[PDB]
């Protein structure tokens, strides 16, 4: 079982691509300074996994910077402390700021030229392209959940893939999923009987940051710590 057997990738971006745990942390940087209960962290990121997952399950058709602010919103009512409107709007958007994890430029140009490159991602359009540009890769195929009507993990973002992927002349079975949020894309992803890499960016980390928790935790097919170690392993493949 190999990464040189599949024809193209899809990826998730945030929490893969792109470190959105960063870009949270300081877009809510001063809404968690009125908390004044010095929270950690991880306990801001699990706190907006909450009520991301479960606005995204209420509304699957709004736009991703139209949803953060309604979590803004809830976050802050949560944490009893006096905000805005126009805080909300300006915290969705600052998906635009938020910063590509290092290795992922370097990695997705090398992947480029052995992989058909495919997005799977929870995002609106408008909003992804700041992010594709700090990623500085062309994409074969942008799938949104504003494209598909609903966020991951529904299953409608994966058949919404599976039913456009003809036009890129591929397969199921030709496209390795490679993600980092065993919730958002693992579970659904062996649901699917795809073939699927879980890139643990939280290896040196404590719980699951702003990922919502699996009901059960999902097997993969591959795991590595970072997209360099993923280029790593598929360069001694190619020797091998």
């Amino acid at each position: 079982m190999r990464l040189g057997d599949y024809k193209a990738l899809s990826f998730d971006c945030y929490g893969t691509l792109i470190d959105w745990e960063s870009g949270m942390i300081e877009g809510l940087r001063e809404l968690t300074a009125r908390v004044g209960t010095d929270m950690s962290r991880d306990e801001i990121l699990q706190a907006h996994a909450r009520h991301e997952s479960r606005q995204q399950a209420q509304t699957p058709g709004k736009p991703y910077r139209d949803l953060l602010p309604i979590v803004y919103k809830r976050l802050a009512e949560q944490w009893g402390v006096p905000f805005s409107q126009a805080e909300c709007e300006e915290y969705g958007r600052s998906v635009r700021n938020w910063p590509a994890f290092v290795d992922s430029p370097g990695a997705l140009q090398y992947l480029k030229k052995y992989y058909k490159l495919i997005i799977l991602s929870n995002v609106d359009n408008k909003t992804f392209q700041y992010s594709n540009e700090k990623l500085q890769v062309e994409f074969d195929a942008i799938y949104s959940a504003e494209d598909v009507g609903a966020y991951k993990p529904s299953d409608r973002n994966f058949e919404y893939m599976n039913g456009h992927i003809g036009d890129l002349g591929l397969e199921p079975g030709d496209i390795l999923h490679t993600a980092e949020s065993l919730f958002h894309d693992h579970v659904p992803a062996r649901k699917f009987g795809m073939a699927n890499c879980w890139i643990y960016r939280r290896h040196a980390q404590e719980g699951f940051g702003a990922t919502m928790t699996p009901s059960h935790e999902p097997t993969y097919d591959f795991r590595f710590n970072s997209m360099a170690d993923l280029v790593k392993a598929h360069q001694e493949e190619l020797r091998n």
